[PDB]
């Protein structure tokens, strides 16, 4: 279990609206990395997932022997060092290496262990969208007492509805007895979902002022952005997978898709917990290149999640490198299928302002360039501007995904955020996933 | 505990004299590294120590926050991956961060845990040699059941005899109920040790053929090489520290110095176990730049180690970068105080030939250059030549210490050696200690 | 169920056209044989059939007590050994010994067990062709829960149409709810089948360049090759038997003959599964002595197989020992009735080239001689040449049928092929059916 | 469970003294072999162990990949074929392949499964005798419900008493709640066992009439035959290992050595069950080259085996190939260390004659030659002559160990004996262990 200095500073909004205005990033602090490195120049470690909770943390990433498989799992606690800052102490390690190609895995903390959700890849991504059958889905529970239970799940409404289903790779969350995971995939034309989603679209609140197209043109393009001709003519859908914490899971997990009137085209994502509220981060793999965060309201019918609703925190801040007419400078609706995973952590409560998210502050990392996965930069920002930032390495430095997480030392009363970034390395391995850590200072 | 595939392939001579002649190194294999990385550009991780035994392994290294402290400890088991090669699974982690400057630590496996030996540094190395008082010594026992017992030891014959005492940083060994650690330091003039060591010297068997000085000149210079005017005019001594496995250690550990007629000037080192025989690796910090390995015979008087004797395995292979008239090309006796730690693992038994070590084969890493810590290269070699080698990275690549360890997969019947090398990194940290792993093929 | 290392490497094309060009056979590996041996010098074990699927494998062969009956059935899973290679673990054995002379049996894997198809022999083969009545047909289902259900089937269009009907002995396949088995026999003159097949013939694409007869002469001879005067003046027909997976089968199995415009004279054969496509191997018992493989397209009318279409993979590689003017050196059409069963496994997808099968790669075993069943040799070959081969035993070594099957270890990422060959033995039994296994290396 | 035709014909004396006189061997019958074959020319399958009981049978043998490791285990039942003779139906298979070198394994049937006893070899046999420490011992229980429990046992009175301990490789037996295994090894000079065994010797009853030395010379030589200077100067001891049927065995198994006044020098062996009496077969690895069988009387003190007593069945029949002055023609006491394992099954009760074993009849296989492991021959014999025999293969045919077992078909009322012989093969593998089966006819 985590040290008393952290058990009460996890999964919360740490600053008040007023304080958020005076927040800045401190120097990067040096701690022993809990994320394993490759031991060959061509080894590839990618797609990390990190979950932290009151009692402990869970970590995992994919390992491919030659170029960019096995799945490395880690788990432990946080404890203070004599310098005052954290040390992620690993208490158990696991390496799922057995021939099953588990990919796009999302991990979540659960009482006594970690629950991981992966899908079994057996062909190029695109082929998964064309094949009417969905890839195999698996949820592995790994207890700290070293028991391991892996199950091949078959949730209702997936077969013959989703041509593919993938976990979002971002952390899932343990909520009211269930483990929720972000998911996405392609839905088949003619299905109820497809029909119920028909004619729906979502346009971020700050698009109008920045887009040059008219309201009617924008609406038409936005509607079309949820369908991909390149990916088997499927409706790219974002959603949540809810599994009850059991060791005999089969078809009890439920697929809850987001309404396309509240969310953009399906993509990778992450689920958060700020107090009793669930939040969702949706990668911007469509036309809008800015950070997308939503407050998720979950409805339970008879002790079972029956529907989800998402409210976007309106921003125009922190763009992501895209390709073509969907670079970080795009502002107009249309169909796009490019981007990067770059989640953000809300240091301030969006519900604290009279108008939801009118003044929000978040932190994370992003690749500062319009079309290249280059110039990784850690930052703090509000809805319209970046109020603090520090690029890592010299310009041209290649990077990829970035998972950010913050917690507070209730002893010293300071917030530390960990920025897990995939860095292109020149010495060992294709990428080196680094758990950068620094403080978020008030002043 | 280690997997059944390794429990019977540890601490042994794996090949016969005949087989050693046809051994070559395989490609480097990619496994998740169990050695933690720095998270800042200037963070320094150095001085590793690794001990592997039938049941498990222990690992540790020093961490300094800005440039080249805290001590990271790790422990776990070995298990096969679906590719056939090993995966060092960490089962527990520890970070000794509390203000005590533990340095030059050596670690050893012990039943149920790890025993580490460090000294507390409070001033520049040189000052330790001038001060008549020796630094404080500590042995920490860390059990897998998470109990930790640290003791400040005071072995007899240290106070007022040794101006300084340091662990060799190389792994110690658990032998017949005792934990043995390599040690070295400076002895004060006028002491019994100094007197008993008076006029003693050691000249490697293959020096004559390579040295141009005459037998009388060589003898005179060799005698003088054990005294350093730069390090407080002390006799630089190599030796072994033997501690009985107890949780209340005070003054039961015994300091057993090597006779200077059998060993070169004191330096860092490592202890090994090949079956029932103990072996010692002595860093070449003096005039002779080649790998020094000795078969150690331990004498017990009344259940207590009373004396050690060392027999050198004669070689002229694998030089180490030195400074001035003590580069890798030096062959003549004199006083030197330069070099690097580069241990070697004996893949063949030296006692198997009629004349001890007439045909020996060893493997390890070495810096291929005469005076610079550059061009790290993993190799296999006999007494006079390198029969297999592969440099890592492009020329100019900086590196430092290298700790090598081999074991066998009794399932697939192949030997794997792990080459832990301190690599100068350009991205994260001053150095990146990497646990390179590859196979030693017969053919 | 099979180990996770194989569940996803079964019934697929393992290499790309480009990779197929650099494939070679590895050394034979030693595993415990799952095929039972005779215990007397004259005992005869012959005619094996092997089916492997995602979950498990099925095996069977005929046993005759004195010289060349009972039917041995076996079933199990595949699991890795500490050497990395497979071990076919038998989980159940059966010996059908009850007075019913079940011959020419083909076996196929089915969910939860094996389905075997045999015919009851009561007289010399030739007599079966002269008698207007067809031998009795039986399909036995053997569940892993040890239930056994044998049925005497009577499919429509057999009585008074086929003077005889035999399973091809090669494995059948479980496809979309039905079990398909290769069949062959003789059709009576004057029947619809005979009439619809009238004037049809098939000439392999690579015959012209190798045959010296002119297009008109070849066509005439090919037409006549489907009729045997020696076997009761019947049209020797090849085909597929499709049975729905039921325990009360009577007349629901359907006989689907191949068009004689797409296939050569009827003979033994085997059915395969490469992804969602069905393939057929037709023994060369007629004039063309080279390996015959066809991609089978199955048409369903009202949930029932209604017609099959076959597309040949054009080759001139891997000949088979024949008699007279039909040796391995024959290239001209005519009537022949000699050959051996020697199937081949496609390591490459024939549909991957713009022109179907323009560059195909297959592996298997063949008897390297023109007219004798001698010199068994395992090989890898493309359409025109053998790119890798290794003969077994010394020249003159007698052998017979060869059934080849390949799968992949998704853990180590290597393909293993099993070459089941009937070997003439000198010690125990007439033949020793051996399951040779080796790897197919890329490089 | 076995068929009703055999459940009541196992582990008994099948013939009366009078009937034994008219017994002859029938022709070898052909059944599917339940003993797996090697799949490479150099693969080595050796050292089989077979246990048959009322309910089922257990089988196992050692597998070495190149030349003469893993351990193959098999288990099943016996059922009649339509020819009337048996068919050993395998119901489960296991392959212990994990890097642990389990050798000299003995197997025994136990309720619900098989219990196997092996020792872990890590060095040449001879070295085990010189090292004061005994090899590691293991007993593996394998249940038909597929549970497997392996334990590293440490019975009292082994450490520092036996320099080595090996199972006899012959089948053990389940007796009154305990599993008994034959064992042998070398005892250290100066131990209680050594002292209690001092001056003891055993001379077979029929030696005098055949030996030319006098009673005093014979006694002196016999005493010395229990000590081997070649095997570390140890007393070669034969004995029984008794383990209570538990899944948590540690030190409950008991080592019960035979008195050297009743048994010859230690060697491999087998334990039998004839009704309620236990019998022991001791390989003739010493001076006397004839078959050694003893009726074992076991004493229990407080529900625990406390002592064993052996009564020899006096014979001079069925010699075994030995080396030097210990060939099959030797009859004089002295020290020898050569021979072969060739057990025998008692078809007649030795206690049925007024004088124990005055007229005994046994069957088995033996190598008919004086010093070579050649000419395997199955036979039936009384104390002084071979009344029936049939050699296998042509002269010169190499073979090795032979394990014989008989049971009765209470339905047809005939006895079948299975002769498991290691045959040197020319086609596949070094040896082919064959389960020959034939009937023992009365008339
Ligand atoms: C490790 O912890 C888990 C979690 O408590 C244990 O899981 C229990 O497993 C049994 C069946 O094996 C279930 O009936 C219990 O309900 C589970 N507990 C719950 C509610 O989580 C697991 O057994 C533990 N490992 C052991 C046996 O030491
Ligand atoms: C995000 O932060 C920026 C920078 O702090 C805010 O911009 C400032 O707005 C105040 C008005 O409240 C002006 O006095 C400053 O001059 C602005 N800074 C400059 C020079 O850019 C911005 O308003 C914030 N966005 C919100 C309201 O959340
Ligand atoms: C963790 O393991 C160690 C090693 O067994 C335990 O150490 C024992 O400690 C007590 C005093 O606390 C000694 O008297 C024993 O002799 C020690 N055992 C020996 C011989 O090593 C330690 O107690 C264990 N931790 C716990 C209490 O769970
Ligand atoms: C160390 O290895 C080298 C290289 O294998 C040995 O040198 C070879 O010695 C043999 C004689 O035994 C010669 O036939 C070769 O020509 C030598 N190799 C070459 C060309 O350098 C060397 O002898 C070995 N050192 C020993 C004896 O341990
Ligand atoms: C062994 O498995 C088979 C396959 O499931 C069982 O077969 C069932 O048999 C009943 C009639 O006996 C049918 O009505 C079911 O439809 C069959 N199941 C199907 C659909 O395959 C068989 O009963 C099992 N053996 C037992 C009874 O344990
Ligand atoms: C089958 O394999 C053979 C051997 O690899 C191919 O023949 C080679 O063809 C290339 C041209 O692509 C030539 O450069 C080589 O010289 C040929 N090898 C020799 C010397 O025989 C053959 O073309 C392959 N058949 C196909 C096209 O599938
Ligand atoms: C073992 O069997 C042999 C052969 O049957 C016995 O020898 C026979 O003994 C009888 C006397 O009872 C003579 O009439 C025969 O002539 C002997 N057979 C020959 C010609 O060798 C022998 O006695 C048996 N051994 C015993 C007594 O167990
Ligand atoms: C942050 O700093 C500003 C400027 O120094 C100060 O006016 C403001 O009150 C601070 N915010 C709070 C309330 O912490
Ligand atoms: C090693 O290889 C050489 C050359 O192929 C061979 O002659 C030698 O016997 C091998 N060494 C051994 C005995 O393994
Ligand atoms: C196979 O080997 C050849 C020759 O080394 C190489 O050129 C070719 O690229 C390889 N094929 C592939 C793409 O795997
Ligand atoms: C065995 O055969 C002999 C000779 O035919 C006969 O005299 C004897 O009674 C038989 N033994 C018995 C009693 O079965
Ligand atoms: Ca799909
Ligand atoms: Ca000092
Ligand atoms: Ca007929
Ligand atoms: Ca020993």
């Amino acid at each position: 279990i985590n040290d008393n200095r952290y058990i009460n500073g996890i999964n919360q909004f740490y600053f008040s609206i007023a304080e958020g205005r005076n927040l800045t990033l401190g120097p990067l602090l040096n701690m022993p990395s809990f994320i394993p490195t490759a031991t060959t120049p061509e080894g590839c470690t990618r797609i990390p997932s990190f979950s932290l909770t009151k009692t402990h943390w869970c970590y995992t990433h994919n390992v491919i022997l030659n170029g960019c498989s096995n799945q490395f799992v880690s788990m432990g606690i946080i404890e203070p060092t004599s310098a005052g800052f954290p040390f992620f102490r690993t208490l158990k390690t696991l390496y799922l290496s057995d021939g099953v190609n588990r990919k796009s895995c999302s991990i979540s903390t659960v009482p006594g262990g970690c629950m991981m959700y992966c899908f079994v890849s057996t062909q190029p991504e695109r082929d998964d969208y064309f094949s009417a059958a969905p890839p195999e889905q698996r949820i592995i529970i790994m207890y700290y007492n070293d028991t391991i239970v892996e199950r091949i799940i078959n949730p209702p409404g997936v077969l013959d509805v989703w041509a593919t289903l993938n976990p979002g790779t971002g952390s899932g969350v343990y909520y009211l007895g269930w483990v929720l995971f972000p998911i996405y995939g392609g839905v088949i034309k003619g299905t109820s979902l497809w029909n119920n989603q028909a004619n729906k679209y979502f346009i971020p609140q700050m698009v109008a002022a920045l887009c040059s197209q008219n309201q009617a043109t924008q609406v038409q393009n936005a509607k079309s952005s949820y369908y991909s001709s390149w990916f088997g003519n499927r409706m790219i859908q974002s959603g949540i997978l809810a599994c009850p914490l059991r060791q005999d899971l089969t078809n009890e997990c439920l697929v809850l898709p987001f309404s396309n009137d509240q969310v953009l085209m399906g993509a990778e994502g992450r689920l958060y917990m700020y107090g009793d509220s669930v939040y969702y981060y949706q990668r911007s793999n469509s036309w809008w290149p800015m950070t997308m965060l939503y407050k998720v309201t979950i409805t339970f019918t008879n002790g079972q999640p029956s529907a989800i609703s998402a409210q976007n925190v309106p921003t125009q801040q922190v763009p992501r490198p895209g390709t073509g007419d969907c670079s970080a400078t795009n502002r107009c609706p249309g169909f796009c299928l490019t981007g990067v995973y770059a989640d953000a952590w809300l240091l301030t409560n969006p519900s604290s302002t009279s108008t939801f998210g009118s003044e929000a502050t978040f932190t994370g990392s992003y690749l500062n360039t319009a079309t290249q996965r280059i110039n990784p930069t850690m930052y703090i920002a509000n809805n319209t501007q970046i109020i603090s930032s520090q690029q890592f390495g010299s310009s041209g430095q290649e990077a990829a995904y970035g998972h950010t997480t913050c917690f507070r030392d209730t002893g010293s009363v300071m917030v530390y955020c960990i920025y897990i970034i995939e860095l292109s390395s020149s010495l060992l391995g294709q990428f080196q996933i680094v758990p950068f850590i620094r403080q978020v200072t008030l002043s």
